[PDB]
């Protein structure tokens, strides 16, 4: 039996999407799924953990990285998200900077590194309709986004000529995912990437891969200019069906390529023609689709399958 190691935080080993799909894995006639207990994760040393041939591990609030890339230097296990890009993925400038080295589009944007060690020095200058950052401009619109990945205070500035202040967003609490604020100045403390304001139709688009062949997408409204999460006549969040092009469905093989994760997810932005990648999430399951539910577990065993039923002297062709 080829043991498949589950590694994450509760919270997520937990969660519906997962116990579907592990379910389903569990399926495979010769894959044992084994869910790692967030007590052990957190306080066992990694000698402690239990053996698995294939480990699915990803971080989120809380995790404890450097004991996953050791326990995974420890057992040489196949790994299906790679962790060291998990350091990576945290900080928005790293993103980026890959994004551009794979040729993937980008809005234009300014990264704006504070350090508290040299307060003589100045990058960022301030007037009323832009700001210039690293003797770049950028006029109003524009997105004010923390260097860390994990802080989701997001905001947009609008132009004079529209009302000014600005749009605050925030991880969704219930009802709402931003409000404006009549503030119009940018944020005095802290690091921050500022890029151009890309014009959708109101919609994003978030894409989800198992594996670079395999993407689905789906798209709900932008809390850019309106804060108010919209919900179904029964109650649950509204999303929009989508269809990625041929360029979109290259874009996101090389998306999974570029940040080693087999699992991921990643946002779209569809404007003036072209669609612009600028979040870049990691392992992320589709919700309530069962169709998503049955492939991703498919897509998962079988590449389990191939990689290491050979060693294991088990029947498996193509
Ligand atoms: N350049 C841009 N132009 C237009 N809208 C943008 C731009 N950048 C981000 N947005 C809007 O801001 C929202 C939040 O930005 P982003 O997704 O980068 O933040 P996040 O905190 O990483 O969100 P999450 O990880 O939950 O998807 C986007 O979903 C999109 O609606």
């Amino acid at each position: 039996q080829i043991v498949v190691g589950i590694c994450s935080m509760a919270k997520k080993s937990k969660s519906k999407p997962m116990k579907e799909i592990l379910e389903r894995i569990s399926l495979f006639k010769y894959i044992t799924v084994v869910v790692f207990e967030e007590e052990v994760i957190l306080n066992e040393p990694v000698e402690n953990w239990p053996l698995c041939d294939c480990l699915i591990s990803f971080h989120s609030k809380g995790f404890p990285l450097d004991k996953a890339v050791a326990y995974a230097k420890l057992r040489n296990p196949f790994v299906i998200n790679d962790l060291n890009m998990q350091y990576l993925i945290q900080d928005r400038r790293e993103v980026y900077s890959i994004l551009q080295a794979e040729g993937i589009l980008l809005p234009r944007y300014a990264i704006l590194n504070r350090d508290p060690n040299n307060p003589k020095e100045c990058n960022l200058i301030e007037g009323e309709d832009h700001v210039e950052v690293n003797g770049e401009v950028f006029q109003k619109p524009f997105v004010e986004k923390p260097v860390s990945a994990e802080d989701h205070n997001v905001y947009i500035y609008y132009p004079t000529s529209a009302g000014g202040g600005s749009q605050r967003l925030f991880r969704k609490i219930g009802s709402r995912s931003s409000v404006y604020s009549p503030e119009s100045n940018v944020r005095k403390t802290g690091s921050y990437i500022y890029e151009e304001f890309m014009p959708t139709d109101g919609t994003d688009v978030k894409v989800y891969t198992v594996g670079p062949d395999y993407a689905h997408a789906e798209a709900r409204k932008s809390p850019a200019l309106d804060g108010k999460v919209e919900r179904d006549s029964e109650g649950k969040e509204v999303r929009y069906p989508v269809i990625l092009n041929a360029r979109e469905k290259l874009i996101a093989w090389k998306v999974c390529l570029a940040f080693k994760q087999t699992v991921c997810g990643f946002d779209l932005l569809r404007a003036n023609g072209q669609s612009y990648v600028c979040d870049v999430n990691g392992f992320s399951f589709v919700k309530n689709s069962m169709k998503y539910y049955d492939d991703c577990a498919k897509i998962l065993g079988n590449i389990v399958m191939r990689e290491l039923a050979p060693q294991f002297h088990i029947p498996w062709s193509i």
